């Protein structure tokens, strides 16, 4: 069991420049981002600042967007998310070819696969699709395994990220609470399949369930 | 806390005899069903968690009809607290009808009915169960307080097929399994192809419009 509440790494872009933001607000242009750019912003689900799970480990915008790497951490959570995966057809089938099962990473990879922020900068989140477009979410145990898994990124941001990386007050009732309200987020699937190739990112070499 | 754990009833087609399944062996013909006619009612075939039984069978006009009824303690005690912190169940139901946390997370939950039976290549009839989105196509799952209630909401059901139902219906908690163990569960059904899809469809066909009733498709 050991091998399972170890931190999670999550990896994506929070904003996509070359994507025009069809929705209000949300619209992001690297304009703010480097002037935007010390507190501890965390990783919580869907916004619930009684559900937060870890940090954002390091943030740096490139060519292509925003992109953030988090850390969850939660003992409890992780807990949680594990015995989850115990009963999930979708965890019990695994990963692809060559990549090992990780029941933890699976299933956080599946539930909530995607990131969301909110903004100095209020947070991140990991929520079951996002605001924006193109901000798909990449569970991993390494860091670098989970950098390299979007083909854009250069070798400098990754290293300019490589160059910086139990706060959990819920539970099972409101993961269960949750998770209704995402079952009916309209063609889910779309918006999603549209992120994976947005950044090259499949499921033939990641963990991504999308 | 008791108004909402009381028991639960949910009704609706497990298979409809108009409709071509999306494979063989999924076909279930009427003088199948009618050859073959208390049964568990569990959820997502999860042969631990079983939430109560089903009360009625019935092989009306369009297919094979069931009532159910989730009666434990431990299920809805679940359900209970997870409508709380649910937004959609927040957000109420539609305009006429009266807000019910516990209907309406498991109507929005378990939308679905999928019925378990031998490979039609004393007990031909396994169990039923709630699921996200049922394979069979018009399955879509009623669920309500009032089990007339459940049936007045397809349009199909006759009088006389009402009666033959209601006369069927008229170790304690049987659940053997957890919070946690219903949570691995909605993960699966975030990749069902087409499963909000699917529902809407299976709205339409089999009548039960939203705007008279809980569903959440």
């Amino acid at each position: 069991q050991s091998q399972a509440v170890a931190p999670v790494y999550v990896g994506g872009f929070l904003a996509r420049y070359d994507q025009s933001p069809d929705e209000a607000e949300l619209l992001l242009p690297r304009d703010v981002v480097e002037h935007w750019l010390s507190v501890a912003l965390p990783l919580n689900i869907n916004h619930d600042d009684t559900a937060v799970v870890g940090h954002v480990a390091a943030m740096q915008s490139v060519r292509d967007g925003l992109f953030c790497l988090g850390c969850v951490t939660s003992p409890r959570f992780l807990e949680i998310v594990r015995r989850a995966s115990e009963k999930s057809e979708l965890v019990s089938r695994g990963p692809v070819s060559p990549l090992q099962p990780d029941k933890v990473v699976e299933f956080l990879s599946g539930s909530y696969a995607g990131l969301s922020l909110s903004s100095p900068f209020k947070h991140v989140a990991l929520c079951s699709v996002g605001r924006r477009r193109g901000t798909l979410a990449v569970y991993g145990r390494d860091p670098e395994w989970v950098t390299q898994r979007f083909p854009d990124l250069t070798a400098a941001d990754r290293d300019g990220l490589r160059a910086q990386w139990d706060p959990f007050r819920s539970d099972s009732y409101g993961l269960l609470g949750n998770y209704v309200d995402a079952l009916y987020i309209r063609e889910r699937l779309p918006k999603l399949r549209y992120d994976k190739q947005l950044v090259g990112v499949t499921e033939r070499e990641s963990y991504v369930k999308a």
